[PDB]
This record gives C-alpha cells, sequence and structure tokens, in this order.
C-alpha cells in the first residue's frame, strides 16, 4: 500500500511511483510537495488497502478516518456516500470547486458530469437555483447530476437538462369551471380543445382563457355579456394558484402545437401530446414555477419517480416574467449511473 | 320514456309506475307528491333516453337540463362526473347530506360507501378534516371513498380507512447526521439499527434519539459530554422540519417492533417493515402531519400512486398531541370502483 501522511484536511503522498500510479486512476491533485489527496479520496483508499495513513507518527485506521473526517466536516460522510457510490459504478470522481458541484466525474473519453450532492432534509433550494446550476454546465461536455443522499444514505441520481420546445365564434358559457359549448364546437374537439359530454363541450379554464384570446371562442356571463382576457384570469385566479403562470404556460405549449391537459392523473400541472391525444400518450408532466418558488428533494424524488412510472419526462417550466413572457424548460430525469 | 316535470332542481314523475319503476333501479326518493328525482338522476336518465323533462309546458333537452344545472351550482359537473361514472361502473348512487358527503352508493348486496367529491384545484383540506370524514362512517358498514375529479372530468377513488398498529452501552458520536458508533455495536446493527459501512455504524438522527431514550446508546458531544433526549431533540430540530412529530411516530412503530427507515425514496418519511427488512419488503409508506396540516388532492394522488407502484401500503400517521402522545394512522389506498 502507498504511505500517505494526513497534513490537515489532505493526505500527502510523497513516494514519486506511488503518487503516479494513484494520479494514473485520477487519484488526487498534483503538488509541489506531492500528491495531494482529497477526505473522500483518502478513506476510498484507505478502506480497500490501497493507503495507509498516518497523523504524525500514528497509524490512522479507516475508522478513526471516517471519524475525524466527520468531526471536522459533518456533511463528509453525505459526500463520500455519493464519492464512494461513483467509484464503484466506475466513474472517476475529482473533488473540486469548479462548476459549483462538489464533484466533476469521468468515465470512457465521452462520459463527463458535474455532481451536485443533496442531503435528504438539510439542502433546501429553489428554483432558480436550479437555473444557476445549469448556466454553470451550459455550453459545456458536462452534464449537470444532482446526487440525494437520503438520511440512511442510499442514493439516487438524476440528470437536469435545458428542454427547448419545438413547433361568428362559437358562445362559450363562463362557469367556474371553465366554460360550456353547446353549439358548433365540433372543430374545437376535432383540435382537441375541451371535453365533450353527450352533446356539450366543456372547456376547462386555461382553455377557456386561451381560446378566447386567440379568438377562437365568444366567451360570456350568465346574462350574455362578453369577458375580456384579463376578466378570465381575474375570474379564475381568485381559488386556483399560480393561475396566471400556469397560463403562460399553457399558452406557449399550446400555441406550438402541443396539446395540453390536466397532468393532476400523473403528478403535475400539465400532461402535455406532441400531437394527437386519440393516438399518442402524453409525452410530459409539466409543474409550473416562478424563479423564487421553493422546491426540495422530495419534490425531484417523487416528480421523476412518478413520470418513470407511466414512461413520460418530467419538465420543470420556470415562468421568469409572467407579463413578456419569459419561460424556460428544465427536464428531470431519474438515471442509472 | 318516463315524463318528469321539472320544478326548481328536482323532476318529479307522477306517474305510479313509472315513478316505482324508476325507484326499483334506486333513482329518486319518494315524495308526498310523487318520485322527486335529484339534478344528477334526472340528468343521467334524461341523457340515457328514460326520462323526458319538461319546464312547465317547454321540453328540455338533455344539452339545457346540463346548462341550467351548471348555472344553479357551479360544482355540478364535478358531482355528476362521478355519480355518471359511478352508475357506468355498477353503483347506485343516492345523492343527500348523511355522512357529509355527496352520495351513499351501493352494490350488490354488501358494498356500501360514502362517496367524498374533491376538484383538483378548487377544494382544500387538512389531516383534521380526513379525521372527520372518517369519523362519520365509522362503526358503520360503509367505507369512505374519496373521488377526485380533475379540470378536465377524468377520475380518480381512493378509499381512506383506519390503520390500528400490532406489537455498558455503546458510545454514539452525534453529529448533524445522526450519530456513529465504532464499537460494540453489533448488538444493534443485528437488530436492524443504522447503516453499516465498512466498521463503522452510521444512527440516523431518528435511531439516535430513540436508542437514547430507550437507554441502547450513549450519546456524546466532540468532547466527550452526554446529551440528554430533549437536547438531541433541540439539535436535530434546526433545520429538520416536523422533527418532534416524526420522532414520536418513529418512537411509536419502533415499540412496536417494526423496524422504520427513511421512507424518501418511496415518497414517504419513513418506509415501515414487520420483522426482517433483508428479507422482506418494506410494507409501508408513512407521512407524518399534525391535525392543522393542510393537504391536497395532489398529495392523495402522488402518494398513492407512487406507492402503488412499488406494491406498497400509504399511510398517514397524525400527530394529534406530541407530547402525550396521541397518534392515529389512516391508510390512503387507489381503488378501481
Amino acid at each position: 500500500a502507498a504511505k500517505g501522511e494526513l497534513v490537515g484536511s489532505k493526505v500527502l503522498v510523497r513516494n514519486d511511483r506511488d503518487a503516479n500510479r494513484l494520479y494514473s486512476s485520477m487519484y488526487g491533485k498534483p503538488s509541489r510537495r506531492g500528491l495531494q489527496l482529497w477526505p473522500e479520496e483518502a478513506l476510498f483508499l484507505c478502506e480497500i488497502g490501497r493507503l495507509e495513513v498516518r497523523s504524525g507518527n500514528v497509524r490512522i485506521s479507516p475508522e478513526e478516518l471516517m471519524d475525524r473526517f466527520v468531526e471536522e466536516d459533518p456533511r463528509f460522510p453525505v459526500r463520500y456516500a455519493v464519492y464512494a457510490d461513483l467509484r464503484r459504478r466506475g466513474w472517476k470522481p475529482k473533488p473540486g470547486r469548479k462548476f459549483g458541484t462538489e464533484f466533476r466525474a469521468f468515465r470512457g473519453e465521452d462520459e463527463r458530469i458535474a455532481v451536485k450532492v443533496l442531503q435528504e432534509e438539510l439542502d433546501e433550494f429553489t428554483a432558480q437555483d436550479i437555473l444557476e446550476w445549469l448556466k454553470l454546465v451550459e455550453g459545456t461536455e458536462f452534464e449537470l447530476v444532482v446526487a440525494i443522499v437520503d438520511n440512511d444514505y442510499d442514493l439516487n441520481y438524476y440528470v437536469f437538462s435545458e428542454l427547448v420546445l419545438g413547433g361568428e365564434l362559437p358562445r362559450a358559457k363562463v362557469f367556474e369551471g371553465g366554460s360550456l359549448v353547446s353549439k358548433d364546437y365540433e372543430d374545437l374537439k376535432r383540435r382537441y380543445f375541451g371535453t365533450e359530454h353527450g352533446n356539450v363541450l366543456f372547456l376547462d379554464p386555461f382553455e377557456t382563457v386561451y381560446l378566447t384570446e386567440k379568438g377562437e371562442i365568444d366567451p360570456e356571463t350568465p346574462e350574455g355579456e362578453p369577458m375580456s382576457v384579463e376578466e378570465l384570469l381575474s375570474f379564475f385566479e381568485r381559488r386556483r394558484p399560480g393561475f396566471r403562470a400556469g397560463y403562460v404556460v399553457y399558452r406557449d405549449l399550446t400555441e406550438r402545437g402541443y396539446v395540453v391537459k390536466s397532468g393532476f392523473k400523473y403528478g403535475g400541472r400539465f400532461r402535455v401530446y406532441e400531437e394527437d391525444p386519440d393516438r399518442e400518450h402524453s409525452k410530459y408532466v409539466v409543474r409550473v414555477v416562478e424563479p423564487d418558488t421553493e422546491l426540495s428533494t422530495r419534490d425531484v424524488l417523487r416528480a421523476t419517480r412518478l413520470a418513470h412510472s407511466v414512461r413520460k419526462d418530467f419538465v420543470l417550466a420556470v415562468v421568469e416574467d409572467v407579463e413578456e413572457p419569459r419561460i424556460e424548460y428544465v427536464m428531470w430525469r431519474w438515471k442509472r449511473l
């Protein structure tokens, strides 16, 4: 085994031959004094018997080394669970500050990930935080991987990525649940708007606002008066959370030729079809948020596990400005590394 | 077809023969003037051609009847989606106020349900509300069924039910993530406490508090001083939400001989085993709340769909009093009616 000296929180390997051998497996960072191993690297090498560590003239066991590193940094075992698993799974993880992540990890000649480690309970973040994590790896060969560690050190990995999208009126009687179209609705129905029951077409609230804005229906009050788009938004938002932000995402998707319906049954605000709902499964499950919306590890686990169970992609739609509008889409994919 | 007269929001069927025939299929309520049909019943019968409805001398079409009923009560189409589906699925739903539910529904001689209808966005409720819904059917032959209607009138059904549960120290070095036991931990490990890595046992925060309270470990600070149960609760709760309530549920389950671990990966606070985790799958996914905790339709869908995907039962643990403690358990089961 290579011999290392613990100095502060780094383990130095002075022997040139051993340092070269370890570095050829992507352990450590060269330094003026010799190869410097990060705590995760030193502990891993010590546990598998490839490194002996001394502090002064005292041999530090793998158990004592874990103890030391946890005392120095309470987050160490969380990071280390990911480090050791990545090494086990064939990756070469390099601790560092690049990309704002805990590790950059390499596999083969083509696989490159920046690994953001989150603890089940201790790490809070917003949608804006996710945008900022992504921005750091944008235009690079590194994928953003979020590694979530639960309280008992079991792991889940996610790839977060940018999604770029492709792509004489009927009377609509407005009510709390959208609007009712009783006559001349067949065209709208064939274009996948609304839900037909018997010989009446029900439009949901977003469909009602959208088709009004696009000049496809004339919405009316019970007394037969028109309602404006703004009057509809005001009416519907009273008891429906995030309605205006949800609407601009509904409108963006629908403008582009997607078909948008309730995503309730799949755990989202929307389920989204590419073309023909009668023929195809919906492709995306979409949640709408704003930059300051607080998110959780629980959101990431639940959203992706649900989406996976029905073979759909989960998408976070971040409405950055409601009135312009400005919207960005982030896919979350549960991934085996 | 039977002839009915719309009076207010009820349809009266005066013809004794037709009234008797309809009532034999559990439509309507007898009245001094004849059989009185609820809006849901009248519309359903009218849509399937078994009833003709007049208002005064004017024939009201099924489409016009829907229009009238929605204008009178914006929640009608939400209720009606459930009513019509229950009739389709072989149930005989009776509108009324009994049990505080929208319907009592009957099938065969043995199936009896009280159906609580929730709209995807418009209906908010608490854990206390669920306890109150359950209390109304407690000790009766009726099961509590929650029917959730999404914005586009697709449906999901849930059975909510009561769950009644069955059933010289090692040094533990406390840190942010629980505690570390380096020596004499094999007994605790074999009893399924903690997570072994190499030759060290990691105890998570609830395990650390529990095993301290039960006199199974001596927790210590980095300077070697003891910590009390209350000091541990105070330490861990600073950055962990609902910690004290979560702890009393952890303790209740573990006292009874269940094995409790993080439920993160299955969308809960806990995953719970009956006996032997190395042998068995966990049986329950548990979320801990308090009576005033706000819940949503989204919680019900997501929790049960996730639990179903891994063939586990989702359980809501309501901590009604932290200090006594007083805890009740409610199972949520996604069900095909």
